[PDB]
RNA sequence: CGGCUACCCACCCGACCCGUCUUGAAACACGGACCAAGGAGUCUAACACGUGCGCGAGUCGGGGGCUCGCACGAAAGCCGCCGUGGCGCAAUGAAGGUGAAGGCCGGCGCGCUCGCCGGCCGAGGUGGGAUCCCGAGGCCUCUCCAGUCCGCCGAGGGGCACCACCGGCCCGUCUCGCCCGCCGCGCCGGGGAGGUGGAGCACGAGCGCACGUGUUAGGACCCGAAAGAUGGUGAACUAUGCCUGGGCAGGGCGAAGCCAGAGGAAACUCUGGUGGAGGUCCGUAGCGGUCCUGACGUGCAAAUCGGUCGUCCGACCUGGGUAUAGGGGCGAAAGACUAAUCGAACCAUCUAGUAGCUGGUUCCCUCCGAAGUUUCCCUCAGGAUAGCUGGCGCUCUCGCCCACGCAGUUUUAUCCGGUAAAGCGAAUGAUUAGAGGUCUUGGGGCCGAAACGAUCUCAACCUAUUCUCAAACUUUAAAUGGGUAAGAAGCCCGGCUCGCUGGCGUGGAGCCGGGGUGGAAUGCGAGUGCCUAGUGGGCCACUUUUGGUAAGCAGAACUGGCGCUGCGGGAUGAACCGAACGCCGGGUUAAGGCGCCCGAUGCCGACGCUCAUCAGACCCCAGAAAAGGUGUUGGUUGAUAUAGACAGCAGGACGGUGGCCAUGGAAGUCGGAAUCCGCUAAGGAGUGUGUAACAACUCACCUGCCGAAUCAACUAGCCCUGAAAAUGGAUGGCGCUGGAGCGUCGGGCCCAUACCCGGCCGUCGCCGGCCUACGCCGCGACGAGUAGGAGGGCCGCUGCGGUGAGCCUUGAAGCCUAGGGCGCGGGCCCGGGUGGAGCCGCCGCAGGUGCAGAUCUUGGUGGUAGUAGCAAAUAUUCAAACGAGAACUUUGAAGGCCGAAGUGGAGAAGGGUUCCAUGUGAACAGCAGUUGAACAUGGGUCAGUCGGUCCUGAGAGAUGGGCG
RNA sequence: GUACCCAUAUCCGCAGCAGGUCUCCAAGGUGAACAGCCUCUGGCAUGUUGGAACAAUGUAGGUAAGGGAAGUCGGCAAGC
RNA sequence: CUGUUUAAUUAAAACAAAGCAUCGCGAAGGCCCGCGGCGGGUGUUGACGCGAUGUGAUUUCUGCCCAGUGCUCUGAAUGUCAAAGUGAAGAAAUUCAAUGAAGCGCGGGUAAACGGCGGGAGUAACUAUGACUCUCUUAAGGUAGCCAAAUGCCUCGUCAUCUAAUUAGUGACGCGCAUGAAUGGAUGAACGAGAUUCCCACUGUCCCUACCUACUAUCCAGCGAAACCACAGCCAAGGGAACGGGCUUGGCGGAAUCAGCGGGGAAAGAAGACCCUGUUGAGCUUGACUCUAGUCUGGCACGGUGAAGAGACAUGAGAGG
RNA sequence: CUUCUGACCUUUUGGGUUUUAAGCAGGAGGUGUCAGAAAAGUUACCACAGGGAUAACUGGCUUGUGGCGGCCAAGCGUUCAUAGCGACGUCGCUUUUUGAUCCUUCGAUGUCGGCUCUUCCUAUCAUUGUGAAGCAGAAUUCGCCAAGCGUUGGAUUGUUCACCCACUAAUAGGGAACGUGAGCUGGGUUUAGACCGUCGUGAGACAGGUUAGUUUUACCCUACUGAUGAUGUGUUGUUGCCAUGGUAAUCCUGCUCAGUACGAGAGGAACCGCAGGUUCAGACAUUUGGUGUAUGUGCUUGGCUGAGGAGCCAAUGGGGCGAAGCUACCAUCUGUGGGAUUAUGACUGAACGCCUCUAAGUCAGAAUCCCGCCCAGGCGGAACGAUACGGCAGCGCCGCGG
């Protein structure tokens, strides 16, 4: 009652029935896995960007609109 | 005259019998004699998904109540202070419990890696994002002027659905830190900043109804078992006890006891009768069954018969009553018997037990369409998961110098490898041979008391070489192959934030604003979500390989095919070569072929090879080698020949020297070593034959005649030998030799469902029109397919509600039909005939809804087939009679059998009118009948003294009592 | 209760089935015998069919010149 | 020995048998039945009886081992050993400690209980064979007997006899794979429908077949089924699921039949009795797992009165190293 | 599930305290069949559902192995390789042994051997014709054409195989599903009974040994043997051909040749001719032997017809003979030759001045082959005869018109 054990015949033809797909697109890539000390940098940097970017960038926009 | 047609026949070509298990079916695999009816995926509950409807942060009366007593009303209508309740709107924790809003501006405490007060907005931001809005500008018969008008658009803005990321809030644990409050200051509560797990929030989409698919539990697609339990029925067969009865022909052997006689001293012994003993011998009835493995062996019989048998006074055979009843009984023990069943009886119930295991599974058309593979399982005939597949969609993109993106592809750059190869005078492992050198010990020899005092030889070592390799060696290193990049998600500039880092505004990440998109080739319109069947036994072929001697063997890699697949060649074929399939007309071709089958060379085809007394005839493919050929055709290497060869004829073939090693010979001639000179025309210290040797013969060599080409060794094309198998046979056969064989080719010719054009059907994509919009057109590309999945059916059957002022006793359903027709098809309509009372079309609804199979169930009917068979036991014959009718009925007569253990006269059990008479002969008696045990009618059984009734036998049994 | 069968045709075996089922009575001859054979009383039509011929093969019975087990696993069967 | 046995494949070398023995039991008992009772069989019985066993007449015999598995007896002398009871800790549940019935072990017996019975080397005036002797080892080491047997793989062992010829028979030899003593050994008159070899007579078993009779088979009168059947039946070769009838290429092929014969139809009769698979069973067996009837014990109630003796705990006094 | 560790943790159900219990998080106790059930054996008394997914027969591929050939030749063969052989190597054939695979067969293909019977192959044992020897003759050995015909009786074993005796020209090798069981036999293998020896505690097992152990059916089709018949010639009869199918003859002994050739002897032929004999085939019964129911004759046993005579029955009562018929290698007769040729030996004669059996031509040439002889004669054809009264008929030749 010996049977055929293992083969990879008729496998690439099944693979190319659907055109094997790259993930091909991740705009603004996934962030998990990166260094937790770098995350402790980046989250506080982002929320203080939300806090204190207003007036200096506003005056810089006024200055660059006056210059050009 | 015309007619396709379920009519019949002939002709050319193709054509194995369907269904399934299978890699493979026409199979020497299985089911199927034929026909009619029935026959197999239903229903409930639960879940999930998709679709349609109503209401919608709600939804639902399914539970009851209200109406007057209504056939349809077991319907329907309503409740609302009947919403109790289910699901959802809130999750997280094991739990105590806790529980989803933030952002902007101004002020203060040292705007402190830090909390508070006042006002405003309100489910955040980034990049995409259908759509929408604004708009420079352009364009409509001659000028200024205009309003709607014809009319797009660079660029800009707000940004649904969803995608990707960041940030925020809730709960539980973890880390670090400070503050607040007091119906009471405590091992009391709450709050902050980070990293976490959750099926969460971040403007909610559910509930109910119905349909479709899938899964699960239920008998559950249909049929199927060996088995288990529960409760009853059997000792009329058989097994064994017990009671009660019955039976067993004749002979042979001759025990105990008894009588008489004889011998002896006694003890005692011997002889002739008599007697009838015995789990005794031959043998009958009876009981069993050894052998012929006889006859049957669809028989007389689901165990019998004929011979030959064993035993037959007994451990003998047997009737009736009774007792032992199923995991029990009984067993002179065979697991044998227990009602044709016994290694656990029979009947019913659980039960339609379960089966991963055989078989079957019912209308058509269209579209798409596999796999025998990964992993896991007490897994290997199975299942789960992933892959392959189908269906349902959603998000976008195009139609009006440039788009988003993708690829079994190439190129341009960039890396990666360790196989093929090659090498080992390169590491490792093997392995061959020679040379040189002198350090060293081991064995021989010389100078010689001995001495590395000197030297010859040998071994090992070293040096430079050289021979051959290595899947588990490698300096080097291919071809093929794999990854990445070829832009707006990319560059450049300027600036903020950081609690990361730190000489530094140093670096790095994030955030904000702006500038220019023409950045390899070719082709293609893309992304994404849900549900699910089948599959999980494979095989073959080129190339690379593992094991094996090899296999149509077993196991791997890439690709293709079969499976799942037709068609043209290979005669015949699963895989080979072409080439893939809707129905046809024309033309062309591939693979192949052109002597006849058999379409096409029947060309004044070309070149050359081949004789077989076993020719040869085209990948897989259906047979063959080493070796050999003065059989022929080329080719290479050479050597001879006018200073006349090759073959032919003729002549010579000596001297030293009978040399040397030998003596059984050698005086060239078995053998061992050699090898010259003279005469020369030339002789080889001799190529062979012999006479044992001594001698004759012959050859190399030489010369006379002849006359110009000759000889040798290899090589490869055809052919031959090598080449032997059983049924008679295979280039397919027939035949084929100036080819119809072989190798090279030229021009034509033939066709497949292949290709091009055209007609028709269908599917798909795009689209047209304000003509059943679910209809009507238009263009273009394609149609194959088992398992499986969808869509359509104005295919069909049954019944239900609407509906056709439907149909008809002037003929409905059903059935038959060499008739007419439609649709590709499921099927349908009409014509003709039997028939006599119900039937149909459309729209919705619900099925016990379609048959070729299942050793399918029931019923009927063929071939066999007027066949086998009416043959165990000796046998009938003549005349007459009743009678339509006599081999069979009856009588006379003749001949036989049973022959007293009967083929006779009567009984017990069992049968129940079969007993008797009359009448009929369809029915039964396996032919027949006037006959019978058949049929119909009418009769027949008389008891104090025959038996039961009475009695107990083995035993069965109730009360008293005990147990339950 | 009293008929009848009590059986190769009235029972059982699916049947007018070479199967099975318990008993009494028993003649003459030959013969030891209730053995086998032929007769008597008493029954019967040969056992679910008849006619014609006598082929192969078969089923039962009998023989065969000479050898006597040489055949066959075995003297199996048959015969003394 | 006579007898019995697998009805429907065995008739025996199988079973039974008398004889030989063994064990349990003196009745409140042995062996058993029963769901139950002091219910029943043995038992209308009492060791010359009942029940369970091995072997199987007569003669001669009954070798040696209790190491193992069994069976039995004994001592609370001593380890282990469950309920119930005693004491201590605590508020109690609970925990701990000693006390220790059966059984196991410790000790003895038993083999006419289950069973078992050795392999090495050197040795005698030719060679061999080899009593004797050394050594490992067990519990004992096969004794009296017997043999290529119904028991011997090699093996058709060797020798002798029967025959012309023998894998057959008979007799002997015996380190005998793997004979053997109630697992009974060795003989053994009579009897085997038991198995085998040889001899005389006898015959068709044959050489070597032939003939005759009865019945059937043949035909006719009457009456007449059954199995089986996808279709139906001419062969050779090739291919194919590797042996076809139907495919291909050849050989070819006349209607309808009768009597036979068995080459074929991989003929029919049965869902292979052989092999394997099933997470399918069933008879069994035991030192497989898990239970239980029965049975041996301890405790608790029925279960009560009197005396004597002993053990342990607690109290006080005296001796004691 | 158990155990341990940690929080001054949660719940211990109406409220508090304590013990206990449960939970939370992580370490261990283990699933070796290692992603994990807790598990001995037998069934020859076996059963069920399946499988040729999977063995035991054949058949199919291969030929390791077996068997049978070839190649070069160191040597054996007194000398001498190839008369006969041939070491070491090497190339092949076959499925007559065995092995390998599982392709078919599990809803069955009846599995060994023997008997009987038919056909085929040659790798030839003998016979016919041949060549070569270390072939003097005789007897052998090696090859070729060659399968036409033969290739025994027996003691043993179930035997296949194997050994032995005797005869003979010789006792050659095989195939046909390891030919053949709806042909037989059942001897063993291979059911159930049982015994011995070994293993196992035991049920039981033993390619260890010995006994007893059911062999079912043809009437279907085809094939084959035999017998009717069918088609066209108008019917029918007689006399005849053979196209085709088959094939039949084989072998040995004795006498002359001849005690001759040959050989020193020992020994010892051949050709023709003559008597025969073995096997096979066809017959036939005059004789012989069988059979015998002309139930023919004649005895005799037991019974029966009253006794004699005549008889009858006893499954043809017995046996003595026995006519006709069937039969026996148990009696007797018969079995027949022409051609082309294979192997081989040659002639003439080149290639290649010569040689040569060959390349074209020729000759001889055998159990091989074909034909004759002999069997049945074709969907084959001939020649000839009669060819339908009766009282009306009916039927043929010539030439006819519709
Ligand atoms: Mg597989
Ligand atoms: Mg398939
Ligand atoms: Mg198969
Ligand atoms: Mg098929
Ligand atoms: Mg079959
Ligand atoms: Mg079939
Ligand atoms: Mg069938
Ligand atoms: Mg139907
Ligand atoms: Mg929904
Ligand atoms: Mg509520
Ligand atoms: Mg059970
Ligand atoms: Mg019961
Ligand atoms: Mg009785
Ligand atoms: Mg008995
Ligand atoms: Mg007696
Ligand atoms: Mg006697
Ligand atoms: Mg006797
Ligand atoms: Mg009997
Ligand atoms: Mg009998
Ligand atoms: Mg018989
Ligand atoms: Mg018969
Ligand atoms: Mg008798
Ligand atoms: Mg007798
Ligand atoms: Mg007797
Ligand atoms: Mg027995
Ligand atoms: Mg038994
Ligand atoms: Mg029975
Ligand atoms: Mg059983
Ligand atoms: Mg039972
Ligand atoms: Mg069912
Ligand atoms: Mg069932
Ligand atoms: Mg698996
Ligand atoms: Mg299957
Ligand atoms: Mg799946
Ligand atoms: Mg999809
Ligand atoms: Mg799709
Ligand atoms: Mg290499
Ligand atoms: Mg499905
Ligand atoms: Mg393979
Ligand atoms: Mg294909
Ligand atoms: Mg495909
Ligand atoms: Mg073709
Ligand atoms: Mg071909
Ligand atoms: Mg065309
Ligand atoms: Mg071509
Ligand atoms: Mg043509
Ligand atoms: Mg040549
Ligand atoms: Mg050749
Ligand atoms: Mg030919
Ligand atoms: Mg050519
Ligand atoms: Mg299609
Ligand atoms: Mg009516
Ligand atoms: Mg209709
Ligand atoms: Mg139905
Ligand atoms: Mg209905
Ligand atoms: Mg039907
Ligand atoms: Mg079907
Ligand atoms: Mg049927
Ligand atoms: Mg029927
Ligand atoms: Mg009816
Ligand atoms: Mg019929
Ligand atoms: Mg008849
Ligand atoms: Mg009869
Ligand atoms: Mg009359
Ligand atoms: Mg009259
Ligand atoms: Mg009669
Ligand atoms: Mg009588
Ligand atoms: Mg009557
Ligand atoms: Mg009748
Ligand atoms: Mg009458
Ligand atoms: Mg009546
Ligand atoms: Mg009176
Ligand atoms: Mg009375
Ligand atoms: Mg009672
Ligand atoms: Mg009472
Ligand atoms: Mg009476
Ligand atoms: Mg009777
Ligand atoms: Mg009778
Ligand atoms: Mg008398
Ligand atoms: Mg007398
Ligand atoms: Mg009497
Ligand atoms: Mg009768
Ligand atoms: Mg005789
Ligand atoms: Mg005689
Ligand atoms: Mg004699
Ligand atoms: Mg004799
Ligand atoms: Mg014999
Ligand atoms: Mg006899
Ligand atoms: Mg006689
Ligand atoms: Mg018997
Ligand atoms: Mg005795
Ligand atoms: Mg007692
Ligand atoms: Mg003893
Ligand atoms: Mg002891
Ligand atoms: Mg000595
Ligand atoms: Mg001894
Ligand atoms: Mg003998
Ligand atoms: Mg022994
Ligand atoms: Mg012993
Ligand atoms: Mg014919
Ligand atoms: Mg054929
Ligand atoms: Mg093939
Ligand atoms: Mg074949
Ligand atoms: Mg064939
Ligand atoms: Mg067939
Ligand atoms: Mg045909
Ligand atoms: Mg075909
Ligand atoms: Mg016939
Ligand atoms: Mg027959
Ligand atoms: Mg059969
Ligand atoms: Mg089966
Ligand atoms: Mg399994
Ligand atoms: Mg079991
Ligand atoms: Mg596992
Ligand atoms: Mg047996
Ligand atoms: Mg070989
Ligand atoms: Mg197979
Ligand atoms: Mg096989
Ligand atoms: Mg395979
Ligand atoms: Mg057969
Ligand atoms: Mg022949
Ligand atoms: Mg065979
Ligand atoms: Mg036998
Ligand atoms: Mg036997
Ligand atoms: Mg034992
Ligand atoms: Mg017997
Ligand atoms: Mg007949
Ligand atoms: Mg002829
Ligand atoms: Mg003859
Ligand atoms: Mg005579
Ligand atoms: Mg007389
Ligand atoms: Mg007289
Ligand atoms: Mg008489
Ligand atoms: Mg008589
Ligand atoms: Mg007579
Ligand atoms: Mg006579
Ligand atoms: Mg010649």
């Amino acid at each position: 009652a010996k049977s055929k054990n293992h083969t990879t015949h008729n496998q690439s033809r099944k693979w190319h029935r659907n055109g094997i797909k790259k993930p091909r697109s991740q705009r603004y890539e996934s962030l998990k896995g990166v260094d937790p000390k770098f995350l402790r940098n980046m989250r506080f940097a982002k929320k203080h960007n939300k806090k204190g970017l207003k007036k200096m960038q506003a005056n810089n926009a006024k200055a660059m609109s006056a210059r050009a």
